[PDB]
């Protein structure tokens, strides 16, 4: 009966001390230095900016005391410019737990020609959402630090997963899109989870996938995409009007709010429909419209903008501690 848990699992919701605590617990120039601008490069897969954001984001896990256990999901798939080398990077607590709410994003750029000297970086598209996740990870170390602290009073921790190949190399399309995620999909559905175990997978384990992607412009608006999700949305929506109404916001009005009431009319392809068409539940963090930069050489860091992410980063932990009874 565990695979249903996700299904009646409530927040734990934090007081007003504990929310200024969290808003004041996070750095938004610290993450822009230290986790944000290291992935502003070309980073296609295979190519050396490939490498060198794995490594970043490997070495930025790495050094907190949160027992984070890094696994790279390595694997080869044809594409239009031939057999390429695709790795996901999964950061998990607990890795034994039935359950894990699961925070993701994909670290590869789109290949673009170069032109005019100038390089395509994907600064929404995603690495302020590689950002946002490792941040959430340093801002909220000392707090999951003790989820390795064994107590029998639910069997539930954090994974994050940076997705490899999410981007088309030519035009997109089902067999030229979501290398990384559709891989890790399928060996997820074959796994058993908890080890051992009869019937249920590693996708069973998997409370809710929440999905950032295109994060950074100004001015965002999030549709409330899935009926299993809403219940999951509308404490975003929650969050972020309470952390307004208690002065922790910065340059944001209830009438400019991110989080909106209604639904989306299409069906947006990203990396959590491998996911979805499987049964997770899935809270997909992009907004509509795209940002205006999008898959233009000017999604870039002049086009950031700092008082938005802050103002994410900060409903994103409240979220995520809540989630947890953190
Ligand atoms: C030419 C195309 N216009 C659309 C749409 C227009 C309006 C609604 S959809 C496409 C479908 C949308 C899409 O392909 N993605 C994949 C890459 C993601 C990402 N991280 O860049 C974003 C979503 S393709
Ligand atoms: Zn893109």
């Amino acid at each position: 009966a565990w695979p249903e848990e996700k299904n009646y699992h409530q927040p734990a919701i934090l007081n007003s001390s504990a929310l200024r605590q969290i808003a004041e617990g996070t750095s938004i120039s610290e993450m822009w230095q230290n986790d944000l601008q290291p992935l502003l490069i070309e980073r296609y897969p295979g190519s050396p900016g490939s490498y060198a954001a794995r490594q970043h984001i490997m070495q930025r896990i790495q050094r907190l005391q949160a027992d984070w256990v890094l696994e790279i999901d390595t694997f080869l798939s044809q594409t239009p410019e031939g057999e390429r080398s695709f790795s996901n990077i999964i950061s998990t607590l607990n890795p034994t737990a039935k359950r894990h709410l699961v925070l993701a994003c994909h670290y590869d750029s789109k290949y673009f020609s170069h032109w005019n000297n100038r390089v395509f970086v994907g600064a929404t598209d995603s690495a302020v959402p590689c950002a946002m996740m490792l941040e959430l990870a340093r801002a909220l170390d000392k707090k999951l630090l003790s989820l390795k602290t064994v107590s029998d009073s639910p069997d539930l921790s954090l994974q994050l997963i940076f997705f490899d190949g999410e981007e088309a190399f030519l035009h997109w399309s089902p067999q030229d899109s979501l290398y990384g995620s559709r891989h890790l999909a399928a060996k997820m559905a074959s796994t058993p989870h908890p080890p051992g175990a009869r019937g249920t997978s590693q996708l069973h384990g998997m409370d809710l996938l929440v999905l950032l992607d295109l994060i950074g412009a100004p001015n965002p608006t999030f549709p409330n995409f899935f009926p299993n999700s809403a219940r999951w949305f509308e404490r975003l929506q929650a969050i972020e009007h309470e952390l307004h109404e208690l002065g922790l916001l910065k340059d944001h009005s209830l009438e400019g709010r991110y989080f909106q009431n209604y639904s989306y009319g299409g069906v947006i392809q990203d990396d959590h429909i491998p996911f979805l068409r499987r049964g997770v539940p899935v809270l997909h963090l992009i907004p509509s419209p795209f940002p205006e930069v999008w898959h233009t050489m000017d999604d870039n860091e002049e086009n950031l903008d700092e008082s938005t992410i802050d103002n994410l980063n900060k409903i994103l932990q409240v979220f995520v501690l809540e989630y947890l009874h953190l």
